[PDB]
């Protein structure tokens, strides 16, 4: 499958893609304003995500830090990032179909639009100012907005029992951004694609 990765932010991003043990294609590059980068993705991969990062410092190697979703210090990232992340979520080709979200369980950096290019289903989008309007116990110092389970590691925010319900903290993300994940146990906002769709990443859409 073919992703194709737009930074319309006036900010450089550096964007990054995993799948938790491993990079997908290069695994991370810079973008700067409008800027695509296009990656091809294994058909079957499941549990992939891809983000943006964030004031990122790296050196000739691809060694250095970012102050947003930083993948242990590296520009082509094998693992997922260090919270705030927006994450745009896949998994292709189970039984015939895609399955593709947003989600702000791990916290909100920069708006997403997630979008096919094929034929078949809708995007989803998380486009609204969370940064701005973050309360201000989850505001990340280094730039966006955490998650709870992030900031307190409670069971309840980390619905680490498996029974959690949603929380003021989760439901401001909600009410900001209704078609993203704002807790584990959140109503599903996936979405269903047919198998083999293609797809485009914006960020910034707006």
């Amino acid at each position: 499958a073919t992703f194709e990765i737009v930074n319309r932010c006036s900010y450089t991003v550096w964007a990054a893609a995993s799948k938790g043990d491993a990079a997908l294609d290069a695994g991370g590059r810079q973008l700067n304003s409008g800027e695509s980068w296009t990656i091809n993705v294994e058909p079957g991969t499941n549990g992939g995500k891809i983000w943006a990062r964030t004031d990122c410092y790296f050196d000739d190697s691809g060694s250095g830090i970012c102050k947003t979703g930083d993948c242990g210090g590296l520009l082509r990232c094998k693992r997922f990032g260090r919270p705030p992340t927006t994450l745009a979520e896949f998994s292709l080709n189970q039984y015939g179909k895609d399955y593709i979200d947003i989600s702000n369980i791990k916290g909100f950096n920069v708006p997403m639009d997630f979008s096919p290019t094929t034929r078949g289903c809708r995007g989803v989008r998380c486009a609204a100012d969370i940064v701005g309007q973050c309360p201000a116990k989850l505001k990340a110092p280094g730039g966006g907005c955490n998650d709870a389970c992030t900031v307190f590691q409670t069971s309840e925010y980390c619905c680490t029992t498996g029974k959690c319900g949603p929380t003021e903290y989760s439901r401001f993300f909600k009410r900001l951004c209704p078609d993203a994940f704002s807790y584990v146990l959140d109503k599903p906002t996936t979405v269903t694609c047919p198998g083999s769709s293609n797809y485009r990443v914006t960020f910034c859409p707006t």
